[PDB]
């Protein structure tokens, strides 16, 4: 047709609306649910979340295994991270962010 109509894709800003508290129940939930709560907007309403990245807030280039740290970064959950799954003697999670890559098809597209 006339149009390309290939997703048009826009990534959010890095979200970090939870903080890790020590204690075997404690970690870092950066999860979709706890960022739209915590007042923040991800996409808009057309657009659908297509990539995800997670990383630690104060290492940001670093890859989390080099952490030693066991965390997961779903592209539909968002970060979980949980102190009970670290390594001791002190079983705690780092900081972490997120940002979503929103994508929205234009219309009347395949
Ligand atoms: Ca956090
Ligand atoms: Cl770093």
């Amino acid at each position: 047709g006339g149009r390309d109509c290939h997703p048009r894709c826009t990534w959010t800003k890095w979200f970090d609306v939870d903080f890790p508290s020590p204690g075997p129940h404690g970690g870092d939930k950066e999860t979709y649910n706890n960022i739209i709560r915590s007042g923040e907007k991800i996409c808009r309403r057309p657009e659908e979340i297509t990539r995800l990245q997670c990383r630690a807030k104060s290492h940001p280039e670093v890859s989390i295994e080099h952490l030693g740290q066991v965390v997961q970064c779903s592209r539909e959950e968002g970060l979980v991270c949980r102190n009970q799954d670290q390594q001791g003697p002190f079983k705690m999670c780092l900081n972490y962010e997120v940002r979503v890559l929103c994508c929205e098809t234009p219309k009347g597209c395949p």
